């Protein structure tokens, strides 16, 4: 009978087998019955070690089992093993090497929060955005098949993960090429003919904690031909009680101020919708974090879960618009790539009236760069229609949300994770008029114009300087007006954006002073042309010149 | 049925029908010869505008019965793509105007609000129908109108990721909506599975089984679904022998177009290096890689109409040491823009990406145009970023892209080019450096792409610099700073949009180094803009040599 746990170890635990299964090589010279052992025992280092730093928690507890199996009986890392998402892959990265520097997880310079090519050889393909281990684990198949290399492909993807599009178009195509791959449904939420009718060998289910049913079932799928489909379910938080009880609150742990934005826009969706019954809410399977909870409790029939189809969340949003509905995309910047097409052809070009409510904007810190919400500012502001907003505190998020929910056409509303100056809020909902930045401080010399929430530590470096700042708000359609006025009465513009500086905001001020043959300097602040390592926000923001320092070397060196 | 009709054929019935309303007082027994009336039509308009053939001839009598037995307007029609929907058009008051067919200030492409009240949703892109059909019928319940949503869509539309997205959700809220495949490579388990309630398969061209049918299930409630089998070209012989052949035709009575050069590159790539891949979501004859995939059956791989499988399945392929190349449309690169950014840049993989149709793509009109894809991929690190000049550019920097380990681009556009000779090596050039083209003045052109042609019949008149950039990133930033200061203006020229472009580019360059030169950018505007001929596009543009010159002459006044 297993045991089950409801306390997290704050001491490391004595695990004489797991330190004997270092690689997957030491781990196959393991013996099979001791490996419900390594089970118990990894388990205990895993909850032990995210007590230790914090992380991703309930998901890799229920891949524990299924993890041991798969490094046992394939031939890793000659073997391919893609882990779709990878926020259940610490288990992995304990078995392949990684074990003693768990300890540096997520923080600078330590192991990274998802497997990642760099990190190991023993991680196949970067992951972070779901859904992408099929297609990824079939171009490896393709490959290792024309070179005649006779390894084995395999992607372990979730029931989550299985309601992309993509994951479909990948399905179907292995089908087609008739690959020799192996994907594992890791399920924790008839399943059989689906599979079946899209050209796989469907095998199971089977139990994903049941270490003999797996080596075995694994033994044999091994060296079957052709696509082969093996449905394995499992307890999310499996062995730990809390965990299995509200999985929810433990997909994540910290290591044992204001309101969050997510939770400003959160109380802005169940006002306005209050007041207004045209008010629909959309999200692509991220409630918590976007913060539709409330709203789904209490606009029961106006909340909508697409599941992970940013795709499909954006064209229901243009149809329900079609018809004098006023849909909210609640969606992080970095997913929002994903539907990309769908906001320019379905919404943009029909100028349909639905609003994009872009939480995660900017660097997010320990997630690191597969998650970084760097791009919208470029990606948007180069799409007819689209009003394109940067809100610079709680106050602003809430009266720029308005703002666009009720402008007739299509707009976007960009804002970082966590919280903010902890201003005051405003509880009506009036818009402020398109196109017009806020002047925050009149000075002289230089002007800071700022696009969203470095606003406060330019405000800092304004004092030194007397500088002028002004609280932009709007990226498209820009201040005009002002940005002229203050080309004319300052020596050196200053433009300041928590986005790519190619293609962003500066350099839409940048077009316009040419386009109207203005000559003023220009210094464009923000983020640089790479991938910034996962680190604390702060860190990061340091590291791109993003806080007063930064930016008060920046502007004194441009002077000198 | 043999001959496309040169002149106007008698249809009194189809005069008669107008308008839906119309098509609705019309009897059962009419319907048969409606249906011939209007297939004879469509050949004859269709023959003197040019269009979209083939697929509307498979939609005759599923039209006709769609609007006899739905009350359209007011029950929701939403066609996949919409090349299939000049039956519904005709049928829907735009009857007599169809003469204008795909011409300037005529009848668009595919169905468009803006252009009729039946018209529910614009369409271009594929497999939108059903998450746009779901949400009208989600918006319908809330707002308590008893209204039916219907939406249309092709066997290929439905191999796409979000159309099985729709399908799943549809099913989740249990949406009262009618989905129909019109499957015409001729055929239900897998919907069952899905959630739907499968009815069929039946045939599309039977006019009495569809009206029957579509009543019954008019009133059923919940997602149900429809299998109607039609036949590419219906009615007309030669349009059903050659289906890709009669897609679309030219109305009736000199270089190799750039996408042929690609193909031609491909080829020539492949033999010398067997690890090239071919990858196309569904596009082998329209990005041409039709030779290759028959010479290299083993290297090329059509995954359907699957952008976003097309390059994260390259992705893998590069982490293996093989050398995909991903051919896709500006247009349509939009949809895999996650994957090229999340599974290719941030892993710096090695694929070469080659965009076609990029710049303003004609009758298509707005939801074709490459008119964004310098934009949304100068901003992601690691990208290189090209814009060839004419063929021969084509392949140079093709090859360029392709030896590079590393992620990389090249655009170019529909069409043919100025017909330059054509170097038949695969050499590469040096990444990042433009090339004088011509010495001059006072005013330097810097043109990224196929304008330079023009912009070389302008250099003479104002006696100018022109240089071929080749390279949005990484900039020729040593030759950009050298004509900041031998020139009195810079202008920047590109088949883009102007916001956030290569012209946008040379101006962050300039801004970071205090180089206050005068800057004037080219390139698209921010509208969409409207279907014409290219070359009236480009015009209203200000993209070719006329308008390139008004707006130097302009600037320099
Ligand atoms: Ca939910
Ligand atoms: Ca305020
Ligand atoms: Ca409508
Ligand atoms: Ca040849
Ligand atoms: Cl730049
Ligand atoms: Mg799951
Ligand atoms: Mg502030
Ligand atoms: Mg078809
Ligand atoms: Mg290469
Ligand atoms: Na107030
Ligand atoms: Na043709």
């Amino acid at each position: 009978m297993p045991k089950t746990l409801h306390e997290i170890p704050r001491e490391r635990p004595a695990t004489p087998l797991l330190d004997r299964a270092s690689s997957p090589a030491e781990l196959r010279r393991l013996g099979e019955a001791d490996l419900e052992t390594l089970a118990d025992e990894l388990r205990q280092y895993l909850l032990y070690t995210v007590g230790q730093t914090g992380g991703h928690f309930g998901a890799g507890l229920g891949v524990v089992e299924l993890t041991i199996a798969l490094h046992y009986v394939f031939d890793t890392p000659d073997d391919r093993l893609v882990w779709d998402v990878g926020h259940q892959a610490y288990p992995h990265k304990i078995l392949t090497e990684r074990r003693e520097l768990m300890g540096t997880l997520r923080q600078k310079n330590g192991l990274a929060a998802f497997p990642r090519r760099a990190e190991s050889e023993y991680d196949t393909f970067g992951v972070g955005h779901s859904s992408t281990s099929i297609s990824a684990a079939l171009g490896m198949a393709i490959a290792a098949r024309l070179q005649g290399k006779e390894r084995k492909s395999v992607a372990v993807i979730g029931d989550g993960a299985l309601t992309a599009g993509m994951a479909f178009e990948a399905l179907n195509h292995a089908s087609e090429v008739d690959a020799d791959m192996l994907v594992i449904l890791n399920d924790n939420d008839g399943p059989g003919t689906l599979f079946e009718e899209l050209g796989w060998n469907y095998i199971g289910p089977i139990d994903g904690h049941d270490l003999p049913t797996l080596v075995a079932t694994l033994r044999n799928m091994r060296d079957m031909k052709g696509p082969q489909f093996l449905h394995v379910v499992t307890k999310k938080g499996k062995g730990f009680a809390p965990a299995e009880l509200d999985p929810i609150g433990y997909h994540a742990i910290t290591k044992l101020g204001g309101p969050k934005y997510s939770s400003v826009f959160g109380q802005w969706l169940c006002d306005m919708a209050a007041q207004d019954a045209r008010l629909l809410g959309i999200t692509p399977a991220m409630k918590e974090g976007s913060d539709l909870v409330a709203f789904s409790e209490r606009y029961p029939e106006r909340y909508f879960d697409v599941a992970i189809a940013e795709q499909h969340a954006v064209t229901l949003a243009a149809g329900m618009a079609c018809e004098g509905m006023k849909p909210v995309v609640a969606i992080y910047s970095t997913f929002l790539q994903r539907a990309y097409d769908q906001l320019i052809h379905d919404v943009a070009v029909q100028h349909l009236d639905v609003l994009f409510a872009i939480d995660r904007a900017g660097l997010v810190g320990e997630d690191g760069p597969t998650h970084a919400g760097s791009f919208d500012i470029s990606y948007l502001r180069c799409i007819p229609g689209m009003l394109v907003m940067t809100p610079s505190d709680e106050d602003e998020l809430r009266k720029l949300l308005t703002t666009g929910y009720l402008f007739d056409g299509p707009a976007a509303v960009r804002y970082p994770r966590g919280s903010g100056p902890n201003h005051p809020i405003d509880p009506d909902l009036q818009p402020v008029e398109i196109g017009k930045g806020v002047v925050r401080r009149r000075g002289g010399r230089v002007a800071l114009l700022v696009f969203g929430v470095q606003l406060a530590e330019a405000m800092k470096v304004a004092e030194s300087l007397d500088a002028t700042v002004v609280d932009m708000r709007f990226v498209k359609p820009l201040d005009e007006a002002l940005v002229r006025e203050l080309a004319g009465s300052h020596e050196l513009l200053v433009t300041i954006e928590e986005n790519a500086v190619m293609g962003g905001a500066g350099s839409a001020v940048g077009e316009f002073l040419a386009s109207e043959g203005l000559e003023v300097p220009l210094l464009q602040l923000g983020l640089p042309d790479y991938y910034v390592e996962h680190a604390k926000p702060s860190e990061m923001l340091a590291e791109c010149g993003l806080d007063a320092a930064g930016i008060e070397k920046a502007v004194r060196q441009r002077l000198d």
